Parts: structure tokens; C-alpha cells; sequence
């Protein structure tokens, strides 16, 4: 009055529905009822501020600005100021306290949120404002800074409690040299951490109790003192069932990643170490898969393993099956062409480039597959049947020329207890074909015992007569076979030179088996000197087949 | 009264630009225009309400709030309560009716949002206000909770014509055991599903048609009652690449993907069954990709495939190429140690730690590369060239000790159509040398019909005179060969013990192919008695080669 | 003036602390400051305007709604209309350079954003509003839509400098066809790139520089005119460590990726060709990963290959460990099947449902395995031990039956430079066996030089004896060796058929080594007429083995 709106409450006036007036500092109230005689300075029953989001409405939807105000909620809306100089750790932490929150914290949109002290996260997750390049650029507009010469702060982790999610974030650690602060602890029971881009710290990401369903991916990791990821399992739970992927350390002082216990069915793809002075490490790694790595260089080191298994045959039933290149001081103990050893190998099929390989931990056995051919890693080579209750021979088929239409010709080969050849074919006269090799079995009188060829003997049976005959127990049998009698040593072991001629006769198994049906238990040998008298040789071979 | 400000329309009044009364309601209205003389209360012309942002300015930008409030909308734009308690089914219809919203409807920051009737999204995706882990912790926070009790959804899906995403979202179904509620349906060509926790529902994720383009990672799937994703494709459309990835299936009755019909070129990866019924069925799996399974118990079932396909012989062109972890009941028909069978084999190549394995559905030919060597399951190995018009033979060489500087020395075998033999080397002396497997052939004269090999058999010329000679079409020749002959059975077949002494003479191709060039069509074999008499064994050996 | 609310400012009037007045448009103002005298209408100091929102509250909070308008800010904040009409570019551009937002840069809930000019980003990424399918439904509801018709834009990129992210977006060129308008130049290093949907437009991403840390999944590219994503690496640094994951190439009338020069590292996965006009072009492509690919019909080209190496003996080192889908023209030059060339080989290992492979660049060698057994390129199988450095021989042990038990039975092999033989074993006498490859030798006196096998040759010592012996720098030894002599040639070359008789004796490596120990340097071969008499062959054979 008169010529401006200013009244403040007076005692002696009755208010009536929808008056305003101020308070004693300037703020418009509305009276929301009759014959309204309270003071709103002391109490605001009967009168609303007009300023208040709760008033002011949005006609489009026909709802109050307090409403739509529910839609984002961020660590802004708590008092923080993203500011690069003001801590704003009591705002979070009042974010992660409200009853108005959600799943998640969030940051606003622009701001490097300065902490001096340690938020729980009460079991939120992380949402941040952008997963940025690591540079000032990126930290000026939008990142989480921990405060690392703050006391309170040192040898602890920032951020404690977390909940399954870590995402859309940049986060540094300012003046932590020496202090051992660690930036986030995760449970490792079902996690999504995704887009990240993590600065300095000690480990950066802690992960409690043991990996189960746990995923990580797209993070930018760099200059860690210790690990990018550590998981120390304290219980031994095991962890299994991880996944990371996209991952780029670069220049940590430490490792890429520490496991100081067991590490089961996990898998590792697209990851670069440049410049860490240390890999994965783990105490057992088995069933894991590993893809695509490129290992670029140490910071400190001369030597590491891109993976460093550290317990005895605890490295098994491992896929390696991406190529991992290696530079400037990184090696391998899972190439496919790295030789194999009696026992600690790095158990697994390994799959690149370099070679198709496989090999169990505890064992000298390693098979390779190159362009050229086969390596094995024990000077043995099997070859059998999957089924371990099969008990047929094998037949080899090879390719050694071509039939008359011009089409490859595949030879079969024969390799049972009782025969050894190599088939062919002639296509001019068609007319199968086969290479032989034979039984071979010397008589020699000199012998301790006798020499024994598959349950086959020469013995002498009268002067001049030999029988290459079968022992007890061996009830195989000779099918039209080949025969072919060696050159005798007559006189003595060494020979005196002297000849002698010789001629055969079978010994059948029954009365009329070589006869009717080219059947023998053996045959007999008789030697003659040149007037046709029976002579012993002191020595002498046969050549024989079981089968035509 | 002048203690107070509150005046209500006169219409006796004219009211100025810019000048303000209350509306009977009490909300202030504001004059935009001369002379104004119409009523606010019934003819809002004219006038401006002033809590309405559209009158509210952020001065930072010189925009209005209205503005602002279309940066963000969400559900609690149209009414949504997220309570725990009220239906907002209405509310989430209203959003997706709107001409305010855009691809997606989105959750507000915090809330329970209860369900109760069916909504249509009409082509918006869907995306949450977290994915949480299984726990009422993160539904109280964050999620969709569609009342499974409504008998307006019993035998429905909550949510139908789903657009192309699905995220950052967590999602339940209360009080539905036995009402088959589903959750949501999504086509199948051109999708993106990420970061997501169902609990309970029939069907989790429905898709309609058939997939194509489609992306799924990064979920939790919980407590299903038959399927954590089923797809009908009841057109027969065929279902193409598909990925999925990053799943964990706890807790389900029923199984984790049901495909009744086929899958073509989809890929899964990192996918984990806790205590399911049945792990992947289809009817056909062509050309499909997978990964890390980790199969871990079964809810009530005794045992399992991780991988059920019903058509004979539609399992095929796939990749194996992961480690399948079973454990408490999981089967497998894709190990590469499996036997194959003569037909309906899961076709594919299998490669893990356990071997290296490739077979084709319908067939029973299986090769597998193990630590040890090669298995094979059809009793046969082929070695021949990758060019099916190739027709030259093949050299294996092999390890067979060291060259004179100590060096591996190679030796390389033959086996044409005419030729066995393995190569060796003496280093002391500088010779080659080499082992034979030579042809064998007898002349018996019981025979039916002459024994032949490879072209060539033995006939009687005359007393004492016998031919191994070519037959009609050979026209291969013996070059500078080896020859042996056997031993004769004189008098019968039987042999009577008699010998014989033998020479040889060569059989020409053309005058003096022998004598000048070592060409030979064959040889013949003289046998003669003690007397040096012509005499006819009944039955010899010979054996030659037909190289050096 | 005194049944309605307005009061301007009067200069004759002191206003006192909280007094109200209206600025000449209507809007009002509160004072501050005691005694204010000043002309809100020409200095705002001593005043605040009470619609601003650093005046309204929420007092859920206590804090202003200016602090809650700082949660998000999008393109709406400075002025983007998003209506399908109005050009949006300077609003876009004023974002970029406000001191107020964040990492990246945001679109509103809803709009269709018309860009007729170029946007520099100034190194904020850029998140849309929805990931949406190929269809004007999604457009729509959130787009960016760049106007290729633009002058301004004609041989451009729309937008320059994206920083690290690119996200959640949906963005078009209208009227665009042969203007050669690209949509987004991004930085090589270190970028996450995923869930977007780019439709027609030149080049679709355009990469500045060279890949490294550089990550790119689940995108929808459709009708680049070029290319879907463009490399040129002008200064040749080399693109390293790039994905490339889950990508919907169709209906391009280019290629789906375009490097002008080398790649290294980078893996490529679950990636779909669709009526392109050509896959994956590059001059270099070095230890890369590729998985799964669905390559189905060409656009208006006939054939063309799905991944094209354009530098001689450039591709090498990869693993091609996905099945590649082929429909419709598309050809593969690294097919497991595929026949090696002598050099430019697609180079790397080859594993899917087709075959196991591995092939270098710059040589003929490859090895395949099948079902059936393997197959070479080069008509060579080696096999050799992993280390380079071991000498010893190899053992092969084959299946040949079952022992007594009934469990298989592996046969063991020998082949040293001395031997060549094939293991058995009678399990009815339970005696080990072997078949046997002889050394072969053959005397004759018409050959120029002597026949040597092995550092044997054979030589006339007097009429009828011959020795079998060892030439100089031959120290190997016979071992108990079976010898075997062959058919005598008499008279001459041909032979006259006339037979003859032989004895050996063996040739000591020292006195007493046969006799004692049965070893022997070699053997002498006596021949010897009807009559007994010496007599000297012209040609003969002998077969010999080094031992037992």
C-alpha cells in the first residue's frame, strides 16, 4: 500500500479462503481456509506458498511441477555442486539416505564432483553424467573426483555398497599417490557395469565375495597403482560365471586384474594391456574363455604373462581361442606352438593363426595343427575310435591317383593283429592291387629261446626240417597266404657261406584245411645241401603273411 | 479488505493489460489484453493463468518452464502413482496415447508401478528405472509390478505391441502362479533388449513372429513358469540372427528359450541355467553359434539337454564353440567326445578343452583331435587334397631323427599305384635309403581263377616256366624293380617237402627296354629239381616292386 | 484502481524490502533491498522477478527449481523446435557451446529436429532419443533429420568433433540422393558407439584418424549411399583394437565398411549384409577376429566377396571362427573348403560347421579337417614334434582289435632311420608281433654306379661272393636282422633263365659282434650252380632288415 503489494500478518485481521499476504521475509502465502486468524510465520496450517513447485502446475497435463519433479532425481537435488572445488560427499551420501530415490544415484547434467570422504551407497548402483576420454576435457564437464589426499580417505574405498549397476561414468582420483584409495566396491553376484572410464586409484573396481552373473564391459582403465579390477573372495566362494569384455587398461603400475583365488566358466574378449605391468592373474583359472587380447608393452616390468595362472595343474579346460598378440615384453603360456611340458601346462584347446592346438594341464600330451601338417608334444600320435567300447580295426584311406572316368582314387589300407597292407588299383586292367608287409621270424640255434613273431615259433623238428609253428594259446590262423623262405648260415652263427635249397610244406588246423580251404596253422621248412641230403642251417629268416 | 490481497471477477469491471484478480477458485489470473471485460471463470480469453508454467521462465535460458518440462516425461507425466498399491494401467495407456511422448514410455525416478489391466504400447519400447537384482530391495526402489491376481490378464500378456527396446528395467509378476500372465510382446525383426530382471510371469518375453536383427543381452530371468523367451513364429517365417547373450535363467519351471519352429544364424553366448526344466528346444538349429554354457541343476526335472532340437536331422551348420559346463542332471549332445550315430547327430564343429570335434547331421563320420591324436567315428580316416580335381598322390614325411648339423630330419614316405615305400637317410654316409612294402602274388594251381594283383598274375608257360605277366588292359611297367622268390610247395598243395632252385628272366615291353632303360612288362620265374630238371611247383610266392 | 492488481513503477515512490510492483510488460518484480529507489525497468538491481525459477521452490528439497532445470538439459533448452519443419542447427550449436552442458549432447523426449546445417560438437558425444526401426512411425516420434538438399551441406559431414559416445539415436538425410552429405565425424581413439539407427546419407560414421579402443555395437545401418561406417586413416597410422558387434547392413549402395588402409586387432561379429553392394574393404587385415555373418543378396552388383583385402600377401594372421552365411552372389575367399593358392591366401584359421582349417598368406600349405579325416593344399601331410629342437623318432599307436579284457588294443609303430615296422600281439599266447618294410638293394653289374639304400651298396668281392656292405662314413650297425635273398638274372641282363643257390655269411663290425651280440656290419651272398660251383649273377636282389 498504496502503490506497491506488501502486506505482512496481523494479528487482529480474519483471513478469508484464497487471501495472500507475506511473510516476514517476503514470501507470498495463500490461505486454503475460512476465518483463517493463524500466524503463517509460526504456523503454515491453513496457508500454502505460493513459490512452491506444489502450486505451480503444468497445464499440459494437469499436474503440479512438484510431479514432475519425480522424473530425475540426481545428487544436484540433495545440495550437490559438481563444482571441482566443494565437497560433495554429504550429498550424496543424503541422496543415498532419501526415501525419494531410486534404484540408482545419478549426476546432473554438467559438473566434477569433488569427495573427501566415503559414501555408502546403501545398495544403490551408479549412474554418471557421461563415459568420457581420459582427459581434463572430459573430467571438467562431466565426472565423479575423488578427493586422494583427503585423511579420511586414505586406504579405503570411495564408494562402498554399491548395487548391481555401474554405469555411463568417469571417475578420477586426484592426489591419491601413495594413499591406497580404491574407487568402488561391487558384490559380485549380479552386476552390469558398462561404459566406464576410470582414472588413477589404487584397485578401481572391488569386487566383494566371488563372481556369479557378473558383467562387465566397455571401460577404459587407466594408471591403477595396484589393479583395475581386484577380487580377493576372502570365504574361497569361487567365482564363476563372469564376463569381460571391451576392457582397455593402459599404464597402471599393477596388474589389469587380480584374482587371488579360483576363477571358473568366465570369459575375457577384446582386451588391450598397454604399458600395465602385469595381466590377469589368478590363483586356478578353469573353463574360462579367452578371445581377442593385445598386450602392448610394460610400464616397469621387462617380462610379464598377459594370463599368470599361480597354482600347480590349476590352469585346465581353458579356451583360448583369440589370437593374442604380443609386444614390447609380453608372453604366453598358451600359444598353440609353445611346446609342452610334463606337467603345469596351461590346460585348453588354443585357436588362432598360429596353430589349432590341445593339451590338459598334468600331462606331456599336446596335439598341433599347422598349414603343413601335425606336432604332438609326447613323440606319439593315436589314432582309435571316439566309442571306447569299439574294437574293429581302422582302415586308412588315401588318395593315390585317378580312376579312368579322371575322379581321385582313395587307396584303403589294412592294419589288423593278423595283416598289414596298403591297397592300390589298376584302372587299365581294373583289377585291385596291394603292398605287403610281412611277417618276418629267423631261426637261429644260438638263440637263448626262441624268436616269437605274433604267437609264431621256428623250432627243428629232425634234420633238415623246421617248423614254423604255432605256440599254446594261439589259435589264429594263416588264410592263403604269402611265403617267402630267407637265405640260410650254414655251419656256424657267422656262416661258412655254403647254400642250401629249400622247399615247404603247410601244417593244417584240421584234416583238409590248406587242401579244400587254404587254411594253415604254419608250415614247415626243409633245407637240402647240393646232393639233395637234409642239412641244418645254424640261422635262417621266413617272410610270411596271413593273409593273401 | 485492504489487509490482504483477494479480488475476485466484477463483471462491472474493465480490467487493463496486465492486470491481475483471482479466479473463484483462488488462482490468480493475469489480463493479456486491453479493455478486458470477459469473465476468467467461464472464458479463459483474454487471460493467463500465473502459476502455470508457461508464465515460469528460466532466466539461463530465457525459456519458458513449459519447455523444460519436455525434456524428460515419463509415466508420472499422465497420473502414474508407482505406489505399490494403485493400478496405474490407465496412466501408463494415457502416456502411450499421448502426442507428448516419444519412441519409448519411460519410468518415473522412483516407484512400484502396479498393473492390473493389459496395455497396449503402440509401437513405444519400454524403457525402466533400473535393472535390479532379484529382491523386494530393488522392486521397492525400481519396477514394473503387473498384478498376476487381475482376472483381466489371466491367459495374457501385460504388455503388447512392444517397439524396438527394451531396457534398463526391472519388471514382476505378483500373485499369478497358475493364471499364465506373460509380460510383454516385442516383434522379431529389429530389436534391441538390454539390462533387464523378469520375475515370475508364463512367458517372459513373447516374441511375435519371427526374429530377425534381433538383440537380447544382459538379463536376469527368474521364476518363469514355462519360458523365459518363447517364440511361436506361427507364419513359418524362419527366425535368422538373433544374438543373445549375457543370460542367467534361475529358478525356471519350464525351460529357458522355446523356439517351436526353426533358428537360423542366431548366436548365444554366456548364458547360465540355475535350476531350470530345459535349457534351449527348438525344432531346427541351422547355422547358429554358441558359446559359454553354464548348466547348473534342474528344478524338479532328472535330467536335461542344454540344447533340445526335435527334428530328425535338423540340427546342423552349427558352432560349438564354447565350454558347456553340466552339472546336477545336464546332458549334452554336442561334446566333442560324443560317439556319433548313423543319423540325427547335432551337426556341427564342437571345439572346447574336452577336443576338437566336426560331424554332420545325418552320417555317421566324426573326427576328433584330442591331447593324445585322433579319434574317428566311423572305423576310417581319409587323407587326400582340399581340390576335389587334384588327382596326384600324396608325401607324408616325418620325424625319423637329425641331420648332421642336428637338426629334425623329415622323411618322406610314397604310395602311388604302383609304388609303397619309406624314405630314410644315412648322414654318416650321405645316402638315401628307403623301406618297401612290395607287392606279393601267388601262383597256386588249385585255384579257380589266377590270383591277380594290381594287373598282373602268374601263369604256366611250360614245364618249369611260369609268367608273371600283365593282363589284358595293364599297361603299367616295372622300372628298375626289386624281385623275390618264395618258396614252392612241390607235388600238392599240401607240398610234399621236395625243393626247388629258381632263376629269373625278364619279359620286355619292347626289344631292349630292360637291358638298355630297366623296363620291364614282367618277369618269368624257371623252377628246377636237385638234377637241374624243369619241374612244376603246385603252388609260389613271388614279390617285387615296381620302382627302385 | 482498486478492484483488480497492478502497480508500475513510479519514481517518486520509495519501495521497501519485499515490496511488489510490474515491469512495464506486466511482468512483477520484488524488491530486494530497503529504500530501493531504482527503475526495475532499466537496472534490476535491488530487484528479482518472482516468475523466474530461481524464485520458485521445491520443498521437498529446499532448493530452487533453477538447481532441479540443471538435472537435464537437452537441444530444447536452447530454442531446438523439433517439429519436422524448423531448423534446429544453431540451437544444436549454441548446446555445444554453452558453458552449462555436459559431456554430450541431448535431445528432448520428442521431435523430429530438422538440421540444414553443419554442427560442430566441440568434442561432446551425442545421445538421442530412442533407437528406432527404418519406418517414419519412429522418426517421427525422435529423430534427428538432416536436410541433404541443404547447399550448405552438399560434400559434408552434419556433424564434426563427436567426442566419445555416440548412443541411443535415431538420425536420417532427406532429399539427400548424390549430395554426398555424411552424418558424423568421430575420433578413432577411444569411442563407445552403440544402439543407434542411421538411414541413408553418404558415409554414415566417418572415422577420423586410426581405431584403438574404439567400440561400435548394435546399430541399424540402411541405404548408405557409400559406406556405413568410412576409415581413411590419412596418415597411416594403422587402425588397432576396434569391435564391431551386432550391425544390420541393408540396402547400401556401397560397402558396409571401408578401410583405406590397415587393420589389426579388431574384431567384427554377428554383423548381417543385406542387399549391400559390398561387405567389409581394406588394404590390410592383420591378426583380426571374425565371427558370424549373414550375407544375403547384393543390391545391384553380381558378385562380390564378403570381406575384400586388396593388398598382396595383407590379410594374414586372422580367425575366421564364425560361420559366414552366403546367399545370393556373395562369395568367401576364407572358407575352410577353399583350395590354397601359392601365395595371396586369404591367411589365418578357419573354423565352422564346414571345416577346421589353417592357411598362411604367402604359401600353398593348408590343412583341412572334415568328418571324413583331412585333406591338404600342398600334397603334403608332415608329422613332427611341437619342440624344434627334438630329434628323437615318432611312435603312431592305431587300434587293431581288443586285448583278452576286451578293451582296445593301440598297436605301436616304428620308424627310425634304421627300421620300419608295424607292432601286433597275439592275446591267445600272449606274444607281441610285427610286420615289416624291408630295405631292398639289388646288385647289377650294367648299372654305372652301385645301387646304395641306406649306406649299404652291394659289390663282387671274387666269382660267386658278394658283399652286402657299408660304404664309407656308414658306422650304423645290423642288429639280429632277418635277411631275405631274391632271384638271380644269369648270363646277362635279361637273364637266360638258368638258376642258382645261396648261402650268407655275416660281415663282424668287430671280432666276435655277430657271434656274441648278433651284430653285423652287413653279409656276404654266395652263389652257386647245379654242380656246386661259384658263379656270378647278373643282376639279384636283396632284402634286409637293421633289427629283429
Amino acid at each position: 500500500q498504496t502503490q506497491y503489494y506488501l502486506k505482512y500478518f496481523n494479528p487482529e485481521i480474519v483471513y478469508p479462503k484464497n487471501a495472500r499476504i507475506m511473510l516476514d521475509n517476503g514470501d507470498i502465502v495463500r490461505s486454503t481456509v475460512v476465518n483463517n486468524t493463524s500466524n503463517p510465520n509460526v504456523d503454515m496450517t491453513g496457508w500454502v506458498k505460493v513459490s512452491s513447485v506444489s502450486q505451480i502446475f503444468d497445464e499440459t497435463y494437469n499436474i503440479t511441477q512438484s510431479v514432475i519433479n519425480g522424473n530425475l532425481i540426481t545428487v544436484d537435488n540433495f545440495g550437490a555442486k559438481g563444482d571441482g572445488v566443494t565437497d560433495d560427499s554429504a550429498a550424496f551420501q543424503a541422496y543415498c539416505d532419501s526415501a525419494l530415490t531410486g534404484q540408482n544415484l545419478y549426476l546432473g547434467a554438467k559438473g566434477r564432483y569433488i569427495l573427501k570422504n566415503q559414501v555408502d551407497l546403501k545398495g544403490k548402483g551408479l549412474v554418471g553424467n557421461g563415459c568420457g576420454k581420459v582427459s581434463e576435457f572430459y573430467y571438467n564437464l562431466g565426472c565423479i573426483d575423488v578427493d586422494g589426499s583427503s585423511p579420511d580417505l586414505q586406504g579405503k574405498t570411495a564408494f562402498i555398497n554399491c548395487g548391481p549397476t555401474i554405469q555411463n561414468l568417469t571417475a578420477r582420483c586426484s592426489n591419491g599417490a601413495g594413499k591406497q584409495v580404491s574407487f568402488i566396491e561391487i558384490d559380485g553376484y549380479l552386476a552390469n557395469i558398462d561404459h566406464i572410464t576410470l582414472i588413477n586409484f589404487y584397485n578401481q573396481i572391488v569386487v566383494k565375495q566371488a563372481l556369479v552373473g557378473f558383467n562387465f564391459t566397455n571401460a577404459w582403465l587407466y594408471y591403477s597403482q595396484n589393479a583395475g579390477i581386484y577380487c580377493e573372495d576372502p570365504l574361497n566362494r569361487v567365482s564363476t560365471t563372469g564376463t569381460f569384455h571391451n576392457i582397455y587398461f593402459q599404464l597402471g603400475d599393477g596388474h589389469a586384474m587380480i584374482f587371488d583365488r579360483d576363477v571358473h566358466g568366465c570369459d575375457f574378449d577384446n582386451i588391450i594391456f598397454e604399458s600395465m605391468n602385469g595381466g590377469i592373474k589368478a590363483r586356478t583359472v578353469a573353463h574360462c574363455g579367452f578371445g581377442k587380447f593385445w598386450c602392448e608393452n610394460l610400464k616397469t616390468a621387462t617380462s610379464k604373462d598377459w594370463l599368470e595362472v599361480t597354482g600347480a595343474n590349476s590352469c585346465y579346460g581353458n579356451s583360448f581361442t583369440g589370437y593374442v598378440k604380443l609386444l614390447g615384453g609380453w608372453t604366453s603360456k598358451t600359444s598353440p606352438t609353445l611346446d609342452s611340458l610334463p606337467t603345469n601346462n596351461y590346460g585348453g584347446v588354443s585357436v588362432s593363426a598360429e596353430g589349432i592346438s590341445i593339451v590338459n594341464a598334468g600331462n606331456k600330451a599336446k596335439m598341433l595343427m599347422l598349414p603343413s601338417g601335425f606336432k604332438t608334444g609326447n613323440a606319439t600320435i593315436d589314432e582309435t575310435h571316439i566309442s571306447s567300447s569299439t574294437v574293429t580295426p581302422l582302415v586308412k584311406r588315401r588318395v593315390i591317383g585317378a580312376d579312368s572316368s579322371g575322379a581321385q582314387y582313395l587307396a584303403s589300407d589294412t592294419y589288423t593283429k593278423l595283416s598289414r597292407k596298403w591297397g592300390t588299383y589298376n584302372h587299365g586292367s581294373n583289377n585291385a592291387g596291394a603292398f605287403y608287409a610281412p611277417m618276418m621270424l629267423t631261426y637261429d640255434q644260438s638263440f637263448s629261446t626262441p624268436q616269437n613273431n605274433n604267437g609264431w615259433k621256428i623250432v627243428k623238428e629232425s634234420t633238415g626240417v623246421y617248423r614254423v609253428e604255432r605256440v599254446s594259446g594261439n589259435t589264429s590262423v594263416i588264410t592263403n597266404g604269402h611265403i617267402v623262405v630267407g637265405s640260410p648260415l650254414m655251419g656256424s652263427r657267422l656262416g661258412t657261406g655254403t647254400g642250401a635249397t629249400h622247399g615247404i610244406q603247410m601244417i593244417e588246423t584240421y584234416a583238409g584245411s590248406w587242401t579244400s580251404y587254404t587254411e594253415a596253422a604254419g608250415f614247415k621248412v626243409f633245407w637240402r645241401d647240393s646232393s639233395n641230403a637234409l642239412v641244418d642251417p645254424h640261422r635262417f629268416t621266413v617272410a610270411f603273411t596271413a593273409t593273401s
